């Protein structure tokens, strides 16, 4: 209760007293403190004007954040630096590509609530895991697909309906109606087999031109931008793309040693004694990120440097890849490991 205190009654840092480059591509969110960031939240929601439009109460929004920060437990990667950083991209997004021009002011405010919330409890294993392992979340949610989504979008739901903690509950019934089904949405659209099952039709609205009369454009642009936000990651140098991989994999291997010791055969980048790192990081790269980016340039001209910059990771890995044959002798001089 003491960030708590702090939070509200200290008032709302300017977004440059964090750090000068805070408004740019090159920052990294992931060096920001951990104790530093429920203030950046704030922050970022001042200079994007909305806490003014939408009237929001200043205790029930900085009890929202702290209980938004708090529903995040500590896998390697799916944890609340992830959802921070998310965070971040989504405010690079409206402060760098003019997002006006494309989405309604409440679509805008909805998407950054969503990358907030977009992980919330996450246990480090995939949709999958919990219908094999019979998880809870799979009783609930495996007949409706996208069971972990489900879940981060029913912890938001949970937040939003604490006491103190709905930072919505002064808006017109239509407006918290359209505010909740935007979250449902934009949440779901993180599951990357709905990016997947949807490429199409970004490829077609990409193709055609975006349509701001076309309700349906808003909707794949929503989707486009929260997977853009989600596997921003791959955006900045090869530092954090190698610190990722590390993160990602500890994470994965995780899941396939749960899965060996249930007597299930884990997926080939799950499974630490089967996975070749380089290798399928250049799967993802070539056949996930860079395509997600290039649909982001070809909208938004301006975003070509994320295109760019996530080509040049792809590179690197090709690049460090002969790093991964044991060469000589190892450094102990001993074939022990054998
Ligand atoms: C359905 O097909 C698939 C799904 C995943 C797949 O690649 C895995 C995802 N991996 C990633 N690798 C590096 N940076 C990543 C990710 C992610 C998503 C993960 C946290 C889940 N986000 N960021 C920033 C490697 C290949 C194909
Ligand atoms: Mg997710
Ligand atoms: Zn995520």
């Amino acid at each position: 209760d003491d960030e708590y205190t702090k939070l509200l009654h200290d008032g709302i840092q300017p977004v440059a007293a964090i750090d000068s480059n805070f408004a740019s591509f090159t920052y990294t969110p992931r060096s920001l403190p951990e104790d530093d960031t429920s203030m950046a939240i704030l922050s970022m929601l001042q200079d994007m004007n909305f806490i003014n439009n939408y009237k929001i109460d200043c205790p029930t929004l900085a009890r929202f954040c702290l209980m938004v920060k708090k529903g995040y437990r500590d896998p390697p990667y799916h944890n609340w630096m992830h959802a921070f950083s998310v965070s971040h991209f989504c405010y690079l997004l409206y402060k760098n590509l003019e997002l006006t021009n494309y989405l309604e002011d409440i679509e805008i405010f909805a998407l950054f609530i969503s990358c907030m919330c977009h992980d919330l409890d996450h246990r480090g294993t995939n949709n999958s895991f919990q219908v094999a392992s019979k998880s809870v979340l799979a009783a609930l949610y495996s007949s409706e697909g996208s069971v972990m989504e489900r879940h981060h979008f029913a912890q938001a739901i949970a937040i939003l309906n604490t006491h103190g903690c709905n930072i919505f509950d002064h808006f017109s019934r239509k407006d918290y109606q359209r505010m909740l089904d935007l979250m449902r949405d934009i949440i779901l659209a993180t599951d990357l087999a709905h990016h997947l099952r949807i490429f199409k039709d970004l490829q077609k609205m990409a193709e055609v031109g975006y349509d701001r009369n076309n309700k349906q454009h808003h909707r794949l642009l929503l989707c486009l931008l929260m997977t853009s936000c989600d596997l921003s990651d791959q955006t900045k140098g090869w530092k954090t793309t190698r610190k990722i991989a590390e993160l990602i994999y500890k994470e994965f291997f995780s899941q396939g040693d749960l899965e060996k010791a249930m007597g299930n055969r884990p997926m080939e980048m799950m499974d630490r004694e089967k996975a070749y790192i380089p290798e399928l990081q250049i799967s993802f790269m070539e056949h996930i990120a860079m395509p997600i980016y290039k649909l982001l340039q070809d909208l938004f001209p301006k975003a070509a440097e994320l295109y760019e910059r996530v080509a040049s990771n792809r590179e690197h890995w090709t690049k460090v890849s002969h790093k991964f044959t044991i060469r000589g002798l190892p450094s102990n001089n001993s074939l022990d490991f054998l």
